[PDB]
């Protein structure tokens, strides 16, 4: 969670008379894992045709489902899912094991894992998804808001345009919180801003070409005024109205069961197959990574 | 073929039954070919005297027309021309049922 | 063709990158741009704009090069350029060799 | 069993004979094709979604 604040003054009069310490121990965060199946159901008469390129119909469809589940995982891990499970405060509860579950054997809900936007110090819940219109709270260690809604101070608060230089404030907050992050993911629909950063309208930024047969229009590295480098990365599987600042060690993909192909029962007019991949996400510290939602000024 | 849209709400339950999923077929496309021809006819009344400059006018003009057809092939491949045929949209009715 | 006036037939100035964005979000991995010689000076014009955001500089160099044979989009996809004489002036193709 | 042999193979061969008889009857009775293809018998014409 955090360390102990400074409390400002630290004078003393030769005696403490404390209250058994102000330790305020660590807070325990938890996360859940979900299931991904992507069932497939083919007929038996459609498994013997010519199949010029597709060849084995069922094998081709299974490969397609594998690619589909991989894409769905890449999307969900960056989506705005919210931890949803039948357990609210009895997460561990090994002893009792939530006595108010067993007895029906069919009251099982839909396990939904915590997403990046949720684990990155959210500031509310817009119904079922993290809010993209309100900044998160302040970090108790130091004043830090790792979740900020942009303020496009370059447009007249009417055009829907991601702010040009609201990233330096987010980097400031990350530095105040002690992040050390060095990566910045962005959707392809926003690299235009990062490219325009090389230019401007006031005339203080402009490219040059001294007898060069090139028109390089790209940015893949940024350096904030504080001295922190940041490598930019493009990912077409992120929400266009969001920017994340990752860090390799800060996040990990937890796996209980590896992607396994199998087949359900039979005694039907169909040859069913399916896949099963159980996975979840983990985070070292919510206040480490940073998120930036896009919007227009009010 | 083209993969399906990526889902972002797969919240399947444990200890349940596998419900059938959505599948998509493979799209198909078609086209037509094109024929190119030339002519390098010659009279042969020449080649009996002492030819002056080149010799073998036949082969000369034939190589010329070869280069010409290569040029025209490039021009056709790079220029936009629709899938024009005499079938008139009957492309997918091979062996037209109307000999008319 | 927003930047230029309504006199030029047609061509873009900053919408050549929208096409690269579309190709990237589709899945294409092509880095080639074929163009006719007529609509070639426009490509070199990319190295200078009327707006105070792009200019050339020659530090007493007796070598004027108003040419461009390589482009790079913000996504990282390089793009070489080729000048085909047998192409039509009113078109520009972004493709790959193996795809065709 | 004594003559039945078993309950699986005997039943299977009996049903095989039955399906053979039914097949011969259905073939010799007379019935025209009714598969919904609408002139797309040739020209493979993949299932045409929708």
């Amino acid at each position: 969670d955090a360390l102990a604040s400074v409390d400002g003054n630290n004078a003393h009069v030769e005696g403490s008379r404390a209250e058994d310490g102000e330790m305020k121990p660590t807070v325990i965060k938890s996360n859940v894992t979900q299931i991904l199946r992507k069932v497939v159901r083919v007929s038996d008469t459609a498994n013997t045709t010519a199949n010029y390129g597709r060849g084995r119909e069922l094998m081709y469809q299974l490969e397609k489902k594998g690619k589909e589940i991989k894409r769905d995982l890449e999307k969900i891990l960056l989506s705005g899912q919210a931890r949803t499970d039948v357990l609210a405060d009895q997460y561990l509860t090994n002893s009792a094991a939530d006595p108010a579950v067993a007895g029906l054997n069919d009251t099982h809900a839909a396990r939904k894992t915590g997403a990046f936007q949720f684990l990155c110090a959210h500031g509310g819940l817009a119904g079922g998804v993290v809010d993209k219109t309100k900044n998160g709270p302040a970090d108790p260690d130091t004043g830090a808001v790792t979740v900020k809604v942009a303020q496009n101070a370059s447009n007249p608060t009417t055009n829907i345009g991601f702010d040009e230089a609201d990233i330096f404030d987010m980097t400031l907050q990350l530095y105040t919180a002690g992040s050390e992050a060095d990566i910045i993911m962005i959707n392809p629909a926003h690299a235009k801003i990062f490219a325009g950063l090389q230019e401007n309208t006031q005339g203080s930024r402009k490219r040059i070409f001294e007898n060069t047969k090139q028109f390089i229009y790209e940015v893949n590295s940024i350096t904030d005024p504080l001295g922190q480098s940041y490598k930019i990365i493009v990912n077409r599987w992120m929400p266009t109205d969001a920017v994340y600042f990752f860090r390799s060690a800060d996040w990990t993909q937890m796996v209980l069961r590896a992607p396994k192909r199998t087949e359900l029962a039979k005694d039907g007019s169909y040859e069913k197959w399916m896949i099963e991949m159980e996975v979840g996400l983990r985070h070292r510290n919510p206040y480490a990574s940073g998120v930036l939602f896009t919007a227009a000024g009010k």
